[PDB]
């Protein structure tokens, strides 16, 4: 449960029970040769693992430094890397024996991941969210009624995802004998950090097989954008033992590290406990926990999953930030210049690599975890760009 | 030129010029060993070729009938097919010397499509839209300059896509030394209906290898959708000489053939020389060219591939039609059943292969191309809930 003196399980001891037997049931599927078959099937057959790895030319000549390598998530079914996790915590839940699936949303990703591996097995899915983000995201809520999942809106307290977690957790203590529980990064208790980071780390995988055929060697610099740390912890954890391999996390700067605007938890944050882990929360004067700040939704989260916390304090791994100025940058740069619009999360990570490749030898290899397509974002960043001028 | 008594090139002598270079450039490039290894290269490592055969486990069980394998082009760069035919003839332009692409678009999918393929290989993208279409499709026209492509708009007439193709056709004339016009669709005069179908064959090459692999022998039916024809002649072309291997087009019905609101040009369409080809055209009583309808803006036009023509005649494929009910009742289908959100065009493919799947038994296997995914489609499915 301890990445160093990171992670653990602080939870009510209603949440004790629940969270052993998974652990347990975990244990005996994880190494189990059916379990991986049928998870290695449908991650071919239905999401179309593998995704390619792109050699971005034209990025990778303007910028003139280091060749910038793409691990394309993007093309994954669903449009993002939580697919992957998606389809292993619902495969694990069906053969524990579980009918039903829930989790908890805020821009709706997350929910239609869920939605999606649910109907793929055969299981109910009931998704927790605050009935404020109900009313911004009325075709995720559509596509999540499509996949054949029951939205729960949440009108209790603030109607946000603080509100769903709660009412997730409460629905889980109760109906943990035949409901499973799908958090969607390397985040809470025990054991969802490792379950999480094992159904990610496929991305790691293919990309050093890849790497390795196509350039004859492993990669100077992984370079992926840290929310709560499940596609970064995915594509890193392969080369943690690759001493020479650099491996940097990319969190949301928002306005501005000064700003206190901002998501960079490992960058700005403070350790302390908060939804049953031990890690880094951005914590006010008070020692409260702060709102965040992001242009891209999937990174807006005032904390940061265990591992990433012990990568950083053992310096395996760099954390840095980029500006939601920055991340809307490169998302209208690899738009126009490899016909690829990015997730703006994603964006935080090109936008980094850019710069980095800039410094950077023509024979040195950065490999960018591209951990999704931005037609979610078109929105966002057409209001960005109208405010302009 | 031609398949059996359709296709052609019946165009004014201006564009005959245009489209000899082509002909001849496609000749010199098709086999060509380095043109194949880059197409091969980007189709792989840009569009995410191949994209995997699914075998929808409980589809095929509440139906009780053929085994249905769906190939998931949904999951290709872009979420539809058009992308491999996009990627083949922008490659081919560089290749040929052609600094520029030209297309045009109403829905915005094809001008989509164009401008990634423009902007992967480096290339200027002006895409010729009614300035009617641009006001319809706002998001699809900032996708399209996001991708760094031109949307010159037509105000000219209507302000749609007849008059965006007109333009277009009066720009290659003039442009066809540096630019190339990038038809998204086996339509329009030789050589765009062999060429489109060429760059679209993968998929059925694809298709042969991974169901022998799944099941050890050829499907018995083979069901894709039919707009102009390119991803049904895509997975087709492969399994023609596949005599045992039957073909199914599924066009669009609309309304209803009966209601006049349809597009099922090879079911009540009538022969005439229209864009260029002979083919099955939909005709009014004056023999002029009826307005065609589909809920599916791919599947929504009057004229058809010639090849599909061709193989309706010899009646190597048989040509049936599904109402916008039944693919809208696909839609949801697959969706809430399979966890995939089809495109409308495709849910009107696998609307006829749940219905012929219950015809057949379970030892026989049914392929459904998947020629796209819904995303785009959610506002028109959300409209009519
Ligand atoms: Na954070
Ligand atoms: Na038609």
């Amino acid at each position: 449960m301890w990445f160093g003196e990171f992670g653990g399980q602080y939870v009510p001891e209603t949440l004790v029970g629940p969270l052993k037997e998974l652990e347990k049931a975990y244990k005996r599927f994880k190494d189990d040769e059916e379990f991986n078959r049928q998870l290695n099937y449908y991650l071919k057959t239905w999401a179309g693992r593998p995704t390619p790895l792109y050699y971005a030319k034209r990025l990778t000549e303007k910028i003139g430094g280091a060749k910038v390598y793409l691990k394309r998530e993007d093309l994954v079914h669903g449009g993002a890397h939580k697919t992957n996790n998606a389809i292993g915590q619902a495969l694990l839940a069906k053969l524990m024996g579980k009918t039903r699936l829930i989790a908890e949303t805020g821009a709706g990703q997350h929910g239609v991941a869920t939605a999606m591996a649910g109907a793929l097995l055969g299981m109910k899915v009931d998704i927790y969210m605050g009935a404020e983000d109900v009313e911004r995201q009325k075709m995720n809520v559509f596509r999540m009624k499509l996949l054949g999942a029951n939205v729960i809106p949440v009108n209790s307290g603030s109607r946000t995802l603080k509100d769903a977690i709660n009412e997730a957790l409460r629905d889980w203590v109760a109906t943990f004998e035949y409901t499973h529980y799908l958090i969607g990064s390397v985040v809470g208790p025990h054991p969802y950090p490792t379950i999480v980071r094992d159904f990610q780390s496929v991305i790691g995988r293919e990309a050093k097989a890849q790497i390795l055929e196509a350039e004859g060697q492993l990669p100077d610099v992984i370079v992926a954008c840290v929310g709560g740390g499940s596609n970064a912890m995915g594509i890193f954890y392969p080369f943690v033992n690759d001493k020479k391999v650099k491996l940097v996390g990319v969190e949301a700067g928002g306005k501005g590290l000064e700003s206190g605007k901002h998501s960079a938890s490992l960058n700005a944050g403070q350790v302390g406990v908060s939804e049953g882990m031990l890690s880094y929360f951005l914590q006010d004067e008070e020692g409260q926990i702060k709102p965040s700040h992001s242009i891209a939704p999937g990174l807006d989260y005032p904390g940061v999953g265990p591992e990433h916390a012990y990568l950083k304090k053992i310096q395996r791994a760099e954390y840095v930030a980029v500006t939601d100025e920055e991340a809307l940058k490169a998302f209208h740069e690899l738009s126009r210049t490899e016909g690829i619009i990015p997730a703006l999360e994603s964006a935080h990570a090109v936008a980094y690599a850019m710069k980095l490749a800039k410094e950077m030898s023509r024979d040195e290899i950065i490999i960018v975890n591209l951990s999704g397509r931005g037609d979610k974002d078109l929105d966002i960043v057409l209001k960005a760009s109208g405010n302009v001028l």
